[PDB]
């Protein structure tokens, strides 16, 4: 029984879900982490069956989730849940979504999982680029794309079995500028690949656990199209099909079997290490074209 | 008439003022911003003739010191100034030491400047290992460390001559994980670097102000004294002067001498680089003994 | 069924062994590349039933040795082998075996293989410290372990099926310099993984195929001991297994199992990479001591 | 008086030349190294007052030419010297032009020297991609631009005072793939730039003598236009004038600048580097348009 934490999914359009599907053929448990406020929005598609299709693994079989729970990374523990969230329309009916409360959860309910993953991003000013980013715009981007990573490894270790492995997803913007890509979520990239080393040792060192980052390519998610800059991520895609080493169409499941082999023991001697999942195109200098 | 502003001074021990020291050698006006905490008493300090000694730049001068004003990172405008702050005893007799406020304050006494220094950090749980801590502790060590640079750029172009030239210090913990460096510096560190990169295309494209960045060695300043870790700072030392390539002592002016050259236009053509001035350390691997 | 050509084993203690080990837990057909030197002690030893202890593979399989030929990297074509050595005690018996002669007899008997494995390094000067090396043994390191895998993509990719992929071992004395390791090999290794990018580029674009560089820690070698400098090697395995992340002994199936998923379709959008299989070491900047 | 040794002028149109003005401004003694092939034609155009023009540094000074000697990077000492380039129509009447004939010839006629510069480079296949580079080339490719400077280091450390600089020029397309830039030459800058870092540390501890190296940005040199891909050297131009942070025509002198600050002790605290004097080219990941 291997139980992997999917932290950051929304639809089936994302890396989590790439990253579930390719998990499963190897017959783990799936557990998603999913942001309170498309919690039930999702638990909904998910009852009405948009997601069956989206489901069947390869290998003849249904894709087993464990669970999917709320949970938020921007709240560590259950007292930092500010009297606005208290409030919030959405919140009202869900509990125990703050980073330490979902880990508890999970834990009691199925006790110590091997495979933890940190899906999850966002940077509320994305659309400024860094010379016009404010405090809290960046800040927050940090706090809930970078830090996060750190606060879930540490209440997460704890219920962890001896030698996990954790992973998270991270873009090459942090060490070239690629312009477009603001509000901190540059800074907050660059910042969570170096945690990741740091992170590596501690980790390493003391629980004997390891952990690394997958800095992939562009992809039509929300998050992607949310990002809005014929679009940001419809520019980096139509350029990196153009020019990328490898020539073919960058799927989910592409980063999704790269964290299988990453989460699993046939990499026990890889850590704190940045893996490139983006065909390639992070090898290139000046376009040809 | 050359002004540079260096903001992030407190004593004569740190690379700011061994930064200014060497800017003088080109007869460059010198302004520095001071942490309101410690600005009287630094003032006091000025006042009493403890840095007469130490402001004799080589070629036989003084140090011209245009002024030396009140200047807080962690605070963009006016009105991001707390209730706290606006009571802390020492604020109290100090005024317009927001970043905007001493950039209108440096603009309306002596006009444009060229020169920009960013020569300042802070991380409250320094002594914590990323693991171990939190939220407030990390976001604030990015805010102090990190955004900081970017609000004051985002101010301080407007008051800046065509061309004029910005330059930071980093620490060689933001790539290769260095024990001891806790608290958020090495994720804080390794956005600041990154964030270089990103203002140096802004910067350059739109306004043609070049930016810049020192990754320094270990120095024993105030701030490496009070990180507490025989004692963190006293063991990179040691250890550098043992290993580093370049055998000899490092001094701030070794960085003040490159900072003098980066900040000039004898360097036109370089941008959104981290300078290493660390006599050689980071090049090394595993150490011979 | 996946062939694969690993140029490089000389006996069962290396990198090469434990990659051709992992690669039959996979059920790949293997076929080795000896080299003229070794070539007749290791049939010899293998008809002994010496390797039968170390053909072990865990889950009660016996290594599928496909064919075994003797292969020098040095020359290119047939043309290339010069008179002595075509005359040498070891090379009389022996033939086909420039890169162009094993690479056709590969695809007669066999035809199209789909997985290249290029483990093979040499540097007469390896002991001398590069200030000291001559012109001749400095262009023979980079001819013996740089060059050679050029060669292998430029004659090899002629009987790969597309999407078929390499890799190449490297060591982190290219990026940062570990005295000790001379000879011209910090060098060569500095070149193989920028060719590895280069490569990765046509290969790509034109072939289908993906071609990556593991950079392994420290393993006691045939060629490890070869470097005299406990010698070098024995500090290096002791300097790791006490300083890197993950403090078990650096085993090499370990960078065999990493081979195999870089060699498989798993990481069918990963090219032009230098991945770390070394417990942590290249993240670390100082010690713990 | 400071004496430094330019080996690689062959015209006023490469860094060579600018380099060399620069350190004039400085009123450093040069002392140009020119190739066989192409010194009875620069002495000539010497003569002709034809670079009088050109030898013009702003600060109406005129350049100070110090001595002006043959000199061929292939051969290391005199017994290297073949006889076919013994007896070649451009060699016959010319003689010390080895690297250790010619530091010997500058230690006899002036003592030691304290700069030395490094600003060449050769590959016979430039024109053809990697893949179908030859290992012929190849090996000359690095003889040339790689070896030629741990040659010129180990037998000029010895008429060099300490504290005395040493340099040279590399292309961005070591780190990142340039399409076109082949021959082997990708991999030469791979090697010069590792060796920068191996014999950074050798020269340090030892001679107390400083290496680095400077990535320039496209220049139109005679040498540039010998790359046959408006050519590749006129696309890089162009392409870096369009989306480099600074838009400003990249000067031979801005190199320049930047190699007199280096050769200095204004940098004395930083060696085996590569220091980017490019516009900032290398920050950019993916394009404006
Ligand atoms: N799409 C790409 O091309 C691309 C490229 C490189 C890296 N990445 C990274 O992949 C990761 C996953 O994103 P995706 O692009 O697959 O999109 P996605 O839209 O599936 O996932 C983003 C998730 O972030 C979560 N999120 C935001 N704020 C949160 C908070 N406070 N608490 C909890 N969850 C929160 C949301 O639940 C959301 O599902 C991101 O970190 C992203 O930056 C994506
Ligand atoms: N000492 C070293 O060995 C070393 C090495 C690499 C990088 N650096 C960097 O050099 C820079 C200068 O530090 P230093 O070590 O010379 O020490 P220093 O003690 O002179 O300077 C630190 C300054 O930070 C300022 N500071 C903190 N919070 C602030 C805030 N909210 N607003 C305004 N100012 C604030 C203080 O005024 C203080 O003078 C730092 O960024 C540091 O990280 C130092
Ligand atoms: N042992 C380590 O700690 C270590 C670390 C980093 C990288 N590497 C790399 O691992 C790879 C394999 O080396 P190893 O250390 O396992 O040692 P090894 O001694 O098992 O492998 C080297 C093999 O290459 C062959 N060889 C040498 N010159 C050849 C030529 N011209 N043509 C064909 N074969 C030739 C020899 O038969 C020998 O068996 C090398 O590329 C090396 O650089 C090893
Ligand atoms: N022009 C650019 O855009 C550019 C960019 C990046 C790096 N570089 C580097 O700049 C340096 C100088 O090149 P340049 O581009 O100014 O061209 P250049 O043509 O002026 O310089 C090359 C010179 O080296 C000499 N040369 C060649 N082989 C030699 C040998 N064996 N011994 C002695 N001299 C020899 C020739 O006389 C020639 O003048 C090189 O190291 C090159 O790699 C140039
Ligand atoms: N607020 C925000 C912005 C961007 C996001 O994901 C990404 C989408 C596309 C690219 Cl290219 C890189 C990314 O990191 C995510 Cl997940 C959230
Ligand atoms: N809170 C805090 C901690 C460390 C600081 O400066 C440094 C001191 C020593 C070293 Cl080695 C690297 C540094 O960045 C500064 Cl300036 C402030
Ligand atoms: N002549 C020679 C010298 C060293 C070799 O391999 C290596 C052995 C040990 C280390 Cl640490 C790194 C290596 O690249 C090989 Cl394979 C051949
Ligand atoms: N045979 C040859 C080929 C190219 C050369 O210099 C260069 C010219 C242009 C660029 Cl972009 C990068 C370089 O390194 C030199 Cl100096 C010699």
């Amino acid at each position: 029984e291997d139980i992997c934490f999917i932290a950051g999914i929304g639809d089936t359009n994302g890396y989590g879900w790439g990253i579930a599907k390719e998990l499963s053929k190897r017959n783990v448990k799936i557990i998603f982490g999913i942001w309170p406020p498309v919690y039930n929005i999702f638990m909904k598609n998910y009852k009405n069956g948009k997601f069956d299709n989206d489901m069947i693994i390869d290998k003849d079989k249904k894709m087993n989730i464990l669970d999917m729970l709320p949970f938020d990374a921007s709240f560590d523990t259950a007292n930092d849940i500010d009297e606005e969230t208290k409030n919030n329309k959405r919140y009202n009916m869900l509990q125990n979504y703050t980073i330490e409360d979902v880990a508890n959860l999970i834990h009691q309910k199925y006790g110590k999982i091997n495979m933890l993953v940190h899906s999850l991003a966002n940077a509320k000013e994305v659309q400024k680029d860094l010379l016009n980013t404010s405090r809290k715009g960046y800040l927050d981007a940090l706090s809930k794309s970078s830090y996060s990573l750190i606060s879930l490894c540490k209440y997460f270790v704890n219920i962890m079995k001896p030698q996990s492995s954790i992973i998270s997803l991270t873009y090459h913007a942090s060490q070239k500028v690629v312009p477009g890509y603001g509000g901190g979520m540059s800074s907050a990239k660059a910042a969570l690949e170096s945690d990741t080393r740091v992170l590596a040792y501690h980790l390493g060192r003391n629980y004997n656990i390891r952990i690394n980052t997958i800095s992939a390519g562009p992809l039509k998610s929300r998050a992607a199209t949310a990002i809005n800059k014929y679009t940001f991520i419809d520019y980096a895609i139509e350029y990196s099909e153009k020019y990328a080493p490898l020539r073919q169409k960058l799927l989910s499941t592409d980063i999704g079997s790269v964290a299988s082999f990453l989460l699993s023991r046939e990499s026990r001697a890889i850590t704190g290490q940045t893996i490139y999942v983006d065909n390639g195109l992070n090898i290139m200098f000046l376009p040809d074209d």
